[PDB]
């Protein structure tokens, strides 16, 4: 509930212009940058690199949660949501009269008067449905968090009374019903707000039908922007009944809320929608946007997104052996390893890296992912071969397999990791040095020469002179290495 | 759409006094009703600064939101006017009270006094109409801008009924006379609140129940024109027989008045209509046949291609345009769109999104032979055809469209946002062909801002031929002291 | 659309106190004297009686609609409505909390604390839901079309965007089904409010259950007052379904709506109702009052009601013949004759004045009376009788009955005055005398002698002196008269 | 009514740690319960001056309003508690996963460490209570108020259940038991929203079946208590004879747990107990019997009835009234009521009614008499049986109930209403008396205002009295004049 005082802002589109639903919200100017500004990675250096290994491990364990870089299609996304809600409220504007009111005036204008010809039916093309379909897990749900997290919940009105919800999810969980859904809607709208509509309303006593009449009366009374509807895939298809059913189920709730709406599924719900999606005849809506797994070849030449991506989280790594430079064949093997999918990028790394840390020298090479991929990813293996077998009914049927209990595996394994005693080389010498922590010098110095010299050269050095300057050290090593 | 009725007179004489008639927009003349069609965008001057994407939206746009009124839409409006307002004369539903009158014109006429009277006549006027013409020629589009001018539901406070001004249906995909006669109840119950389609179309009831029970609802509500398109799936599929499917399109005649307008290609006609008693109601009201716009008349260029090609060329969004279109251009339009209607949009949207992608920001003929020759594949044998002139051969070659052309436009635009990530850093962060000296540079970032750091290690390569790497190391520090 | 601003009266009453409901409503403290002023009545005098017979036909034509004497029920039903509509937003306090948290907060500040005991009764509706059964032809329409038209409609706030609909009138028709009424209500609620309700709640594809629940919605939103169901008799049993049944629908009306509702109904719709009806049981509710004829007689002796309304409607006479005192015989006959049923009364009268008009002397006789009874009452012989027999069921089964198209009736009666030939003798003096407020003279003292010699004896005082008031002038032509 | 659940802990070590008891208000003593339920009108001090009307609606108020304690009413409220709050033992929800439990006490009592172990324990059989006592007594008012502080409906969050505390069911004229398997549904689906009837109650299904499936829904929610009002009408009626009343409510025992309660008249318990195995069930714990009140307790005055007329004698809107009641007025009651509580008030509100309507204004021991001999006709036999006292003379006529109670109060208000009022001009109307006085007023309007007109016509007749009315004219003028 971030309600703010209602700011009337300017917008230069004259279309806009005069209604408080949309002056309230944020500017169109200021937007541009946002989208592509979105990205958040986390900020390494040497000294996360320097500490123990156990909590070395805990920073790479929350990898997966706090790393996000933006593709082309997430502004593309970002775009058609803008529009999406900032051409739902010409119909809706609270001043001026009703849209029934306005053809009434004009069809008496036409007769008689002076009124030569009106367009009675103005057709809703700026504000449409969408019925976004991609793979289960290539990034549907947290791309959609991190655009609509812009637009504040709700922007109280004074001198109206009118309660502005700008937008509103609904989640749909295992094997769902239908009045599930509604119960959902009444669950988050009472969450939004503080409202109690499930006690008024929420009863078992009315069939769907009601629900749906009152849900629509609802959101004629507040201000409601978006509708969100979530993972279709989980609805189940033995008690819900037919796909007929549930698609005219689908199509009767588009059209009586009368506010836009958007929905999320996997292919196999393109099953579903094969009747209303084949029809090209105006008014069914349903425009359907297409999310892919990064490809590579197009015009015959590697993408820049996938090599771009690669390297900005190849750099987010910590390991003490190490290559910097990153090669055409370790990129390709777990490239044809993962086969582009979003999900599994981040998995491997996390996995591997982790792996690696027991299993001996900390360095990353084909076999190790290869071994990885086929002790660890044990379920997804023939959605993955689909995928390269491209067969489309091949690839639907054996979709929607999202290989439960990670956390919990990777959690295992770092206690299992942390119950160890080996020594590893470097510690020793770590504690050799001292505990201020010139080891960040000695990282810049060891990996060019032979620790042995270095060591009691750079202790002498450090007697003699207290702490040297991290600019003028290496001039000075290079001179006992010169010597 | 509930638009209440107020009466405004008529000075026909036919239409004097009848309150269906009355309640319709007024009679016009060509100047405006081949003119009040027109609609453009509008693309101010300030919109050619902005993103990419935006442009790309805005472009993509264009072909729901464009309509330039032809020398042809005229006849077509008038002959829907006529037939809409020419069906209602049978239907008066204020009549005079004929009990009086008719009771003593029988006295009358049994005493001797009268010799003959007019008891009741039935109703005799049913008339249809064919429009078949080209694929991509705009026969849908041409009809849903004509037919927006009418409101559809009119509720009259004196009587207690709704008038159903116009009602569209459209064919299935296999082909059928049951869906047909089913989806006539599935589009009647939208414009209306009821619900028609569960309570009258079960699986009982036959063919004919279904077809002489139509005519009750049409005339509960004063239906006045009843359009069916896309009458070419019909042609040959599961319908028991082509005379049984043409003897049901002539025993559509029972439904009460109803002028309906029949749309369909060129391979509907000669397949469709081969017999007199079917053809003779096909062309009830003459039959309107369409063909793309020809750029020679008789040796003189026509001013309806001029006019077009220019008003759409004001529409354009590059940085870098030509204001004025040569004559080249239009040339090569012509050669490659070869005149029919939806191949001379699709090509300028698809040049101007390929023209955004590749960064040429302007348009040439090159670049759209090599979208002709890129995108356009399945279509090339009817623009061939159209090309060789043999009717014949055009009339086999006419149901040829593109499929999946909107899945391609999006296609398009995901490529444009891609490119459009472009930032200041990368003047100097992308370029790998400095040296492998960015093993050790990953530290050195944190040590300055590279404000002649990476010019450092670039002249580095270009004082230094040759150089042990380990010696380069500490002495690339003596280069940037130094 | 009587859209005042509310001026908040203040009520010493505990129970009303601080309710912007309820002050905006007119106050109670002289509404005794108001509830009384009901009355009205037609002007008439003396001028009006020498006009043409076609102006007099016309006076008489208008009696029916313009005349109006309270009687003892009117004030117990005004101070019953006034009860029910003042008690029905102690509930629906807008300022302080509603009623679900009333009772959360009371259960929990039972529970532990020291609030010892908390009574769960709460309010069965908020009134209840009076049913107004009685005989056709008795006056219930015309009693609430007057006594709920004196408070405004619409009650149009200021700092709370709500329309305060303060009563409202659903009304049935012939052969009426079930939806009819709930249809009939959002149909209705446009008129009161100038919206375009019926556009989105008025679809036929709604269940009944719908329409309920969309209307306890609209019905909560708006502060509503009253719900005023008119003329059950006209509905058919078989057409909508089970008779039983719709005291069931009912019931449910009542419940869910929470506003006061009073229908109103004929001895025929009573056995619709009469099994909650004969229990005693609290919540079934729906009181009667039953409205019952004017009786004659009061303790062996003629009650002061029936001789209170006789004088008054006997004032309005303007015939010519006409002596100013009603005799007994006439009052003793039409009793027995209309049974003091109160449409029939009237109608009797009115009838007797064109007849006599028409027939020759201008005078009242009881078989006068008699002869239009035969002529104009023929629909109604079974059901008079029937109240004369005094068996419950003959009244019963012969209830519901009216006189048709009365009004087509009084025109060929006005249009056969207006074709007449001969003229009475009083017709000719008026007609040759100087009848310009010289006539007033002569009509009050026509009738103790022959006026041959009365004509020339005022026309020579009056020429005698033109100047002349007519109260100097009385003493003078009395003077000339002896002599 | 969906009241959300708040815990507290109960004293009693049997009800430990289970919602349904720890979810309900906590216990009270029963004198507190048994004071807390009085209610009287509000008596605004200066609400003696007013309309006839609105008193006479207060005054018809007050049977409504007032209730008065007395000393069965604890006893009735410790029964009620026990019985609600006893029945809930064996249905404790909150358990703890009893699978492991159970299946290591077999183990044990397998591999023969243990020696017993009991498995799983079950209900038996369900208290019942029956309340007898003559009709008029108060079994339904004070039924209506014991039960008020329990709520009806209480909604568990953390589990999902509705706790229907208490449920009403009253039997009709009928006496047929299908009627009362219906009213249950019709109750219960009246207490929550749902629509039971329709999904149990059709006509398929037998009594029996109806029977069995009451405890299903009584099970799936959780009900405490379940009264029967009105069972008289049982008697010998077409509910299938005697034996067939005895063994329903003998197979009534099937209903899981839901302490039952019988309320009946007197000539109930003949019919109802005639044998051993239904009477210990109607008894089972205990058999209260109510009795109207005496004037004297043993040789000396009785408290209650002295406080219940004190108390009641306050609560009259009069004019003029005496504060003090004398002690003859109490006798008087007592004779006439002679101790039905029904009566008691009834007698004093037609009272007040009758004194309104006289303009007696006062209450005294004559109009006492005179409304109970005018209205009170039908109870005569049921009085005159108390005054005897012989027992089956009082339990001959224990059923009798006066009829139209509230047609006459109705009748009465209209009768009070219709006063109206006389206002001075108006009544020098009724002041002429001779016919020719009225007739002369009639014609000598329009000159002269009444108020000087009246006396002027009157001393014209009492001076000179056989004279006629042209003759009198001429006098009259010459006074007016002047
Ligand atoms: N563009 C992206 N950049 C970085 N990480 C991403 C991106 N898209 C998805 N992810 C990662 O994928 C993980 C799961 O994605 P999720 O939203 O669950 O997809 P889905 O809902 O289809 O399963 C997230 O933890 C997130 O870190
Ligand atoms: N006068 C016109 N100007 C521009 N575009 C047109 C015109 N007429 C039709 N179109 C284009 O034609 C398309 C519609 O073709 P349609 O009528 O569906 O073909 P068909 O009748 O073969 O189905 C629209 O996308 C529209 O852009
Ligand atoms: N005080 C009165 N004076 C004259 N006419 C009255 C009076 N009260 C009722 N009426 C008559 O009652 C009639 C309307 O009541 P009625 O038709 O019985 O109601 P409903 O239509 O509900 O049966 C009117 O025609 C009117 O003449
Ligand atoms: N404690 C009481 N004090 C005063 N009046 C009472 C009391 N109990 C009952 N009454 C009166 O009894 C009437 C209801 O009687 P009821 O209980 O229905 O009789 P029965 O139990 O025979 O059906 C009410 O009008 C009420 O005034
Ligand atoms: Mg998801
Ligand atoms: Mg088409
Ligand atoms: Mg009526
Ligand atoms: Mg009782």
């Amino acid at each position: 509930a971030t309600r703010i005082q209602a700011v009337y802002r300017d917008t230069g589109v004259e279309a806009y212009r005069d209604n408080p639903f949309i002056e309230a919200l944020p500017p169109l100017q200021e937007s541009v940058n946002s989208a592509a500004s979105l990205k958040s990675s986390l900020q390494l250096t040497s000294s996360d690199l320097q500490k123990s290994r156990v909590i070395r491990a805990h920073t790479i364990c929350r990898i997966p949660d706090d790393y996000f870089q933006p593709l082309g299609t997430h502004l593309l996304l970002s775009e058609r949501i803008s529009v999406m809600i900032r051409g739902g409220y010409v119909g809706r504007n609270p001043k001026t009269g009703d849209l029934q009111k306005h053809l009434q005036n004009g069809y008496e204008r036409v007769q008689t008067g002076e009124l030569e010809t009106f367009r009675f039916e103005e057709a809703r093309s700026t504000a449409q449905s969408l019925l976004l379909i991609g793979c289960s897990g290539s990034g549907k749900t947290t791309s959609l968090h991190r655009i609509l997290a812009t637009y504040p919940q709700v922007i109280y009105h004074r001198e109206l009374n009118v309660e502005q919800v700008v937008y509103l999810k609904i989640d749909c969980s295992h094997n769902g019903s239908l009045k599930e859904i509604c119960l959902n809607f009444f669950r988050a709208l009472d969450r939004a707000l503080g409202s109690n509509y499930e006690r008024r309303y929420g009863l078992k006593r009315h069939g769907i039908e009601t629900m749906l009449a009152l849900m629509s009366q609802i959101a004629n009374a507040h201000a409601l922007g978006l509708l969100v509807i979530d993972e279709i895939q989980h609805l189940s298809r033995s008690r819900s009944g037919g796909s007929q059913e549930m698609l005219n189920f689908f199509v009767t709730m588009v059209n009586i809320i009368g506010v836009p709406v958007m929905l999320i599924g996997t292919p196999k719900a393109r099953e579903i929608f094969e009747a209303d999606l084949r029809s090209a005849r105006r008014g069914a809506g349903f425009g359907a946007i297409f999310w892919d797994p990064i490809q590579q070849t197009q015009r015959g030449k590697p993408n820049q997104e996938w090599i771009a991506f690669t390297d900005n989280l190849w750099q987010l790594q910590l390991l003490q052996r190490k290559d910097a430079l990153l090669s055409d064949e370790v990129r390709d093997v777990w490239y044809e390893l993962s086969q582009g999918v979003m999900d599994i990028v981040v998995k491997l790394f996390v996995l591997a890296q982790l792996r690696a840390l027991a299993l001996g020298n900390e360095r990353i090479t084909a076999g190790l992912l290869r071994q990885v991929y086929q002790d660890e990813l044990k379920p997804v293996h023939p959605m993955l071969e689909a995928l390269r077998s491209g067969i489309p009914e091949r690839i639907a049927r054996y979709s929607d397999l999202v290989v439960p209990e990670i956390d919990k595996r990777l959690i295992q394994l770092q206690l299992d990791i942390a119950a160890i005693q080996e020594q590893t080389p470097e510690e020793k010498a770590l504690q050799e040095l001292d505990t201020e922590d010139q080891r960040h010098l000695y990282l810049m110095l060891k990996e060019d020469y032979d620790s042995s010299l270095l060591i009691p050269t750079i202790k002498k050095a450090f007697s003699q002179n207290p702490t040297m300057t991290r600019q003028k050290l290496l001039p000075l090593v290079l001179q006992w290495l010169m010597e």
